[PDB]
């Protein structure tokens, strides 16, 4: 079972000594650094809280159990057994804890406060800190939601440019890293940030996560269609990928179905089996259930517009009010693999150029989706601004010499709307002028408890474009 | 709880309407698949998924009935399996049945060779072997984390051999520092645990607890660590005063090794000022036992190396070993903790033996460029069909797309072989049943619900080893 007093940087557990005698105050924010991706998408917080922080979270087996460990680890006692305990005997294990933050889905330029983090207790000043490695863990689903984001944008815009709406967009890129990711946890924590931007995942462990934790008014978050694996083509035998074909369009044939093709030869496969053999199978099926293709190897670009052309002369095309082509409502192509934000790109623009509708196409991503992140992305940053020693409060930072995008803000920090309507943090505790308005973050923990929590229908809400409001 | 019916890619829960009908097995196998450098690879965590996740009663009436609703919601269709799961349900007490055939963990491989098997012990549960790829498949990242680490140690024992003679204190070289920068719990433990078949330092906690859980070890526990300072321990005593901050910590820890970042505001100066100048009477009196390790944070990760020592070095007395390379007293060291990935490790330990500075001076720190900076087609893990059995006959099955020849799958059924000059080979088509060529050396890991081999983490370190260990 998970135990908080283990899920720490083994040094901060040596920290407690190390800050100036009589410190009452421990004041830490978390921010995405600035130096692409000028905004974040908020997201994933409320997880952490409720999954790691709420509650008892200290018991005395648990304190035992970490003394143990880190005897053995440090080779030496340095564990802090009182601190703990006294966690334990005053508040019944709960955290003497204050976190504020912007509402999730919102989205905020860099250089902005995103969460603060202050100790209720004089005592427990040392546990503002021990806690940013796993607060530090948001920076996943904050990145994951946010380049998803990006993502969805590069999608309105060629779809709006080439189809003249946005019907469809919401399905435009498919979650295929489940077996991409580092774990489980991870695969429902990133599955549940990208369903902020779309509803199309495969990545089921996200639809859990959401409805535990978030909730959404519809039954699931994310959807899904029936579709082949190369594994359900081959074990025909090669000889046999029309017989495969045939009776996977056939057993899926009022539902939307995607079939992989290019198991032996894509370009065979697209021209003789779909458009020739298997041609009046296809030509037959209702438009809410498309046969949609889905080739898998080769440059991307180069495929995708191949196979286009390929269907585009076996199938009958229209031209759209954009001077766009369309292949019919039962036909359409899937691009997943090699698929990530900049490859995404370079396909819709290739398109666009050989002027292909992108209604004709999806994105499924995978690793490049949910696997293919870190946290010097966005820079997402835990450190400490503001302290209270001998009764007198201190605004505090880091400003190395060599790196100013380094350089941590000072004091007690708070978010504001400027005349303008955008976004400002304020340091130095300058927010209680109150020239720039009330405080934008909210209190969402304290003293063991979730204060305030939102709907994952809000946070769709909030991680909108501005071309959907 | 953990539902295994929910535990797939979407898609394949569509999977058993679809291969050909009369089919009584469904054989896959995954490799780290060759490409047209990572040569060889660590076997390493299928153990921990095999027994978290796998193993045991893993359906349950209530289980079938939870997917049986989330999927009609998900596919807005019943499309669901319900009997399939049933079956296993009563016939074997929700058991998986299923036979999975794996390379010792630990073992290092060369590229494009059979890592472990999948196949279905039960005709009617032909669909299962693949229903678990995706669970299986997540084994890519031990395997690359553990990878990637022992190719790390292979650059400080060349470069720690070559300027000192030997290899004490290898390792301890490169600490793991990631727990913060991945993406979950879990993984923080997994990822931990994979550097551990490698080195022995340490700060991501979460992976001692899986380690002693799923492998075990003789020693209380597999990784360490000591105290160092963070910045907001240096920052909280006010910008004037970082000088109170430094002589505080070391004197808290006088008797022990420490570690102090000293960039917070300028890192020159604190070395050759502060450290070199107000508090070098703290430094020169410590035991060999207890070093004052200094941590520069930022600039580029070899200037600013190359910079401390110079510094250090003009401050301190410094010697000259046997290997003609220069040596800081043994009170003073270094740790190299910011924007270290294989790359620059390469090019910081390459640039301070140029300098004439032995690897001897340094240890190094990675955090998201050891256990977050991979994916799965840095290796090209991958799982495959290359067997099945229709109408009772068996046929040898395989992808193979015009456009990519580095994407071919394996044929038929497949073993693993010592050849001849000690190196190994993959066998494809059944053709180990010839018997040319030793035994297979895979073993049976699981088979129908439970774990019939299992690896302690001392074994599994004992079979990573470098070959320049061994010698
Ligand atoms: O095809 C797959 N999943 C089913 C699927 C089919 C079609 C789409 S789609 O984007 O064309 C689509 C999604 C949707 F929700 C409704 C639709 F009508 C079409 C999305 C997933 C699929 C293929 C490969 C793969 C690798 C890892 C995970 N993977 C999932
Ligand atoms: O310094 C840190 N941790 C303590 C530490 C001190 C010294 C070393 S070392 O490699 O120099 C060393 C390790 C060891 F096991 C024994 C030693 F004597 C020295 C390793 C970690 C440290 C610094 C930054 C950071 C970020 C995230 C996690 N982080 C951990």
């Amino acid at each position: 079972e998970f135990n908080i007093l283990l899920a720490t940087d083994s040094y901060k557990v040596t920290h407690y000594k190390q800050y100036p005698p009589n410190t009452s105050k421990v004041y830490s924010y978390f921010e995405c650094r600035e130096k692409k991706y000028e905004e974040t998408v908020f997201y994933g917080l409320q997880y952490i809280l409720n999954k790691y922080l709420k509650g008892k979270v200290v018991t005395k087996e648990k304190i035992q159990e970490a003394k143990d460990v880190y005897k053995e680890h440090f080779q030496d006692d340095v564990f802090n057994e009182k601190g703990w305990n006294y966690i334990l005997e005053k508040y019944d294990g709960h955290l003497p804890i204050e976190i504020k933050a912007v509402p999730e889905g919102f989205v905020i330029p860099r250089g902005n406060v995103l969460f603060t983090v202050e100790n209720t207790d004089p005592e427990c000043y040392w546990l503002t800190n021990w806690i940013e490695t796993i607060l530090v863990q948001s920076w996943y689903p904050i990145t994951v939601a946010t380049n998803s984001r990006e993502q969805k944008k590069i999608l309105a815009k060629y779809l709006l440019e080439t189809s003249g709406n946005l019907d469809g967009l919401e399905y435009k890129l498919h979650d295929f890293g489940y077996r991409g990711v580092s774990s489980q946890e991870t695969a429902g924590i990133g599955a549940s940030a990208h369903l902020v931007n779309f509803k199309g995942t495969d990545t089921v462990a996200g639809l859990a996560l959401i409805k535990k934790y978030y909730g959404t008014k519809d039954p699931v978050p994310g959807y899904s269609v029936p579709a082949a694996e190369h594994s359900t083509i081959t074990a025909w035998g090669k000889d046999h990928e029309k017989d495969a074909f045939e009776h996977i369009v056939t057993q899926f044939s009022s539902v939307p179905v995607s079939v992989v093709s290019d198991s032996y030869d894509i370009y065979n496969a697209c021209e003789k089996i779909w458009g020739e053999d298997l041609r009046h199978l296809i030509v037959s099926r209702s438009t809410q259930a498309p046969l949609i293709i889905r080739p898998d190897s080769g440059n991307p670009l180069d495929t995708v517009l191949k196979v286009l052309e390929i269907l585009g002369k076996k199938f009958p095309v229209t031209e759209n009010s954009k001077g766009y082509k369309l292949l019919p409502p039962y036909l359409r192509v899937i691009q997943g693999d090699g698929v990530d934000i900049n490859t995404l790109q370079e396909i819709v623009e290739g398109m666009k150029q050989k002027m292909w509708s992108i209604e004709n196409i999806a994105f499924g991503s995978g690793g490049g989706l949910l696997q293919k992140l870190t946290r010097d992305l966005l820079n997402c940053s835990f450190k400490c601004s503001y302290v209270v020693t001998n009764g007198l409060g201190i605004n505090v930072f880091k400003d190395p010499v060599a790196d100013p995008n380094k350089r941590s803000k000072k004091g007690r920090l708070s978010l504001h709307r400027t005349p303008a309507g955008n976004f400002v943090t304020l340091e130095e505790g300058k927010g209680d002028l109150e020239e720039y308005g009330q405080d934008l973050l909210h209190t969402v923990f304290k003293n063991g408890k979730v204060t305030k929590s939102y709907s994952f229908d809000e946070i769709r809400k909030n991680a909108q474009l501005n071309i959907e409001l």
